[PDB]
């Protein structure tokens, strides 16, 4: 598509979040770039209300999937950079395992150069004892499949994972993400075939940063559409004799 | 600084210009919005003297980079925030080559709730076979750096840049930039060190408009500072695999 | 419209007010200048008959909403001018909550070069041990809106809008306007569609003075009509990207 | 090392080179994946700017040594994969008999999971009636031996090996390789003493793909030292019949 | 056949084993190189898990057919290299009496000039009191008939033997192997006429190898069908004197 011709260099990244956790009200702002050809993103946030009442990696998936890398064979299923530059908007419900719940609704799209997420969040039903509100959980971030169909009924995907968090003891703690978007724009985009993304992510801190902060480095590859030339390789691996 | 602090929102912004230009007077009145958080500004001009006698290209770099988008790790470095809400003094020598030259004075300052640019503008030597006056330049508009530098000697900041006019035929008309910022209040300002600005503008037509106008859409980002922390990101991708 | 025209440079002020609030007579004199362009207005008012028996922000609202800044889109909405140089009436009853009521009639029109605003003012029912007559207000004044519809059967417009009052103990005690305009002259007037006028006022004290007074400096600009021109600005964000 | 590590499983490739020869600039994007636990490499190589201006077999070398087979009496002698994931910087000229030169630079790394090469090559002094602007290779890969030697003064290796192009008319084009390896990071490598790897390449084309492209299928063994066994195996047959 | 001729010389053998021995979770990998032209094998296993919980005497039969030496006059029986390039797929069943079972599965061809032998393993039902989980068995290896059958229906063979592993205390533990093998191609093979192979093997330690691991030297020769050349002989040995 028209929308993938936007990610062939670095582009640069700004993300704005306001939530509200259980009545604590927070606001996040992020900086970074993005380097689709190579599925990369490096990105640093900042709690700008102060402290950030959740651990920050429950804001992970929350806080930009049209910078996965979509290999040659499987270009056509990339909806999200298809969507490009008009957007899309994504939505979430984040069910954490015997705890709370984060709503979510976001806009992706260009404001000139930068790729902007802006984001909308609510947390409710969250256990004062818990791990989330607790503060228990480890800060790292653990690699997953982000799996997605196409919606052809809402013009765009859904898309369902599990994400494992890491808790101080060993133990682990889900969240179920059901997520959908939508374009923004009236243009036609292109709707996948069911794949998935390999993520893997990187938290750290800058150790001149005095504000609450989190540092994310990520790598996102798109999979699970085969390349079928398992059989060519084959004659190749054969004829590498058929002469010999 | 505290100046910042008046641009995390939409800002409605008027424009009022009068000129002459070879001894033809004319006066422009713009309207719109800013939103330096996004380095964003949408603004619709109008000539209220009758035709313009001038291109509109002309006019842009002339007719508020206080809207510029600078990023967090480069905030110090923002003087055209710091100034306000008092604000500055913005003046120009522009020479269009082979041909004449404005040369401008403005002040920048919020009256109200609303950010006010007034010019004065004067134009001598124009060639009546030229560009400009022959009205050959292209109604569009190129991408462009902005370098800046502080000024110790004068409380403020040394501006230059060269912007590059599409004429009809092919060739561009180049437009040598000299200006200065002086701060209008008596209060302390941030100096910068050496950066840049990158800007991109589109003009349009508003269909409805019988007068003769100019529909402006801009995006400023700074840029030209780093944000050092490369090694940082290069230890967090070896981590990826230290452990895997 | 015509009117509008009289209002484009500073243009000087008078105001005159006899009042009596439960049988206490005063007058107030007033003088400044407005620049209508900016919707601008500075004035200072003198007690001239002593000292002023009611809180001056009680007086604020009483003693010229043709200063206004009506945006280039919304300049056909401003009944304020169009009934100019004529001129117009105002007349008001203002509710105090949980207190006291103000009537008001006043005319506004030109008088040679200068804009001349005449008020009758009559307040009873005012409880002696009250915010009013107790002088409990805080010398402060908040930014409000002023809502404005067409009043097609009187030739003119209706205008409501709730004061904020500050209280010394930290309460704030609410003024419910309700105000009528009319035209003076016999000459077609500018009939609004709905909108708005937001306001703002810092009250001071010059330091000279000896005098019961009161320093204004208010801006007022009209809203609420939409330029729909977002489409527009839309498809120029696109265009900034269908080329590059 | 620590670096032969991370090629136990199949390591997905992605391949980025921009050349010039003779003026006529390329670009060509590669993807595929390695397996060096059997030195096994499947790669397919698209020019993304039209039609390749060269053969595509004078830049098989050009377009993954870190995927070569060590045997386990050798695995000390793997400078390529010792300098993972850090990479290393892999340069060459390589010098057409009777004809022109290449110059690459090229870095080869992990992004994330992906082992990346990424590779700047400039071609110059080709003759236009020669055989490379002429286009006179066969589309087949010959079997080669690649010779690396420790270069201490430089941290890597110093690699020298001849690669025989078929012509057309059953004469073999010759192309000498000059390559230095050099670690991109400041951690200790894995200095060899003296060796080869063996090559075998099939060159095949996608019956599917329209754009212009290379499927190679590599094959690569480390050989060169002696696992000095032989006299062990001797004193075994001896043994097969001592007590027979 | 064709495939007969891929082994005319000395190629290089890769063994790869994966098992589970009543849950006790190994790997071993083998390097070594084959002779067919002698039925000649050379091959070094090393366990890269730690320590083999089994006798190594009880893997020889699991970690390559291929390389045995078929008489002139029975190179039509040889079905293991007719399945080369593309190889075969080799079965086992292997009853230890009185004591547990292996099961394994393995894929034996060519990736490029190597022959690699995969294999995946399964033991239940072992004593843990026994012979195998109990290390009896002395590390040496007897000499075996290897019985083949054609098996038409698919398209492979059958075949049959009893291995005898010395124990200890001078019994003889007793393996029975049953066995299939069919090609992994679609292409024609060889099917033998019932015959044998003879085997004869010596285990023995690399002084120098500080990892649990053994060194196998193997010769295997078919036999069992006769070159029917007696009454020739016969003539040759009566005509020695028929003149004399």
């Amino acid at each position: 598509s028209k929308g993938e011709e936007l990610f062939t260099g670095v582009v640069p990244i700004l993300v704005e979040l306001d939530g509200d956790v259980n009545g604590h009200k927070f606001s996040v702002s992020g900086e970074g770039e993005g380097d689709a050809t190579y599925g990369k993103l490096t990105l640093k946030f900042i709690c700008t209300t102060g402290k950030l009442p959740v651990p920050w990696p429950t804001l992970v998936t929350t806080f930009l999937q049209c910078f996965a890398r979509y290999p040659d064979h499987m270009k056509q299923h990339d909806f999200f950079k298809s969507a490009m530059p008009e957007g899309y908007v994504q939505e979430r419900t984040i069910f954490f395992k015997d705890d709370g719940n984060y709503k979510t609704r976001a806009e992706v799209k260009f404001e000139g150069d930068t790729l902007v997420n802006r984001i909308e969040l609510k947390g409710i039903d969250f256990k004062e004892d818990g791990n989330i509100l607790g503060h228990k959980l480890e800060y790292n971030y653990n690699s997953h499949n982000v799996y997605i169909m196409a919606d052809k009924q809402k013009n765009g995907i859904k898309v369902n994972f599990k994400i494992r968090h890491n808790i101080e003891d060993g133990s682990v703690q889900l969240a179920d993400h059901y997520q959908q978007n939508t374009p923004i724009g009236d243009g036609p985009v292109l709707l996948p075939d069911n794949h998935y993304l390999s993520t893997q992510s990187a938290l750290s801190k800058d150790p001149n940063e005095k504000r609450d902060h989190m540092v994310l480095l990520e790598f996102v590859t798109a999979a699970g559409i085969t390349h079928g030339m398992d059989e060519l390789y084959k004659a190749m691996a054969k004829e590498t004799a058929a002469a010999k």
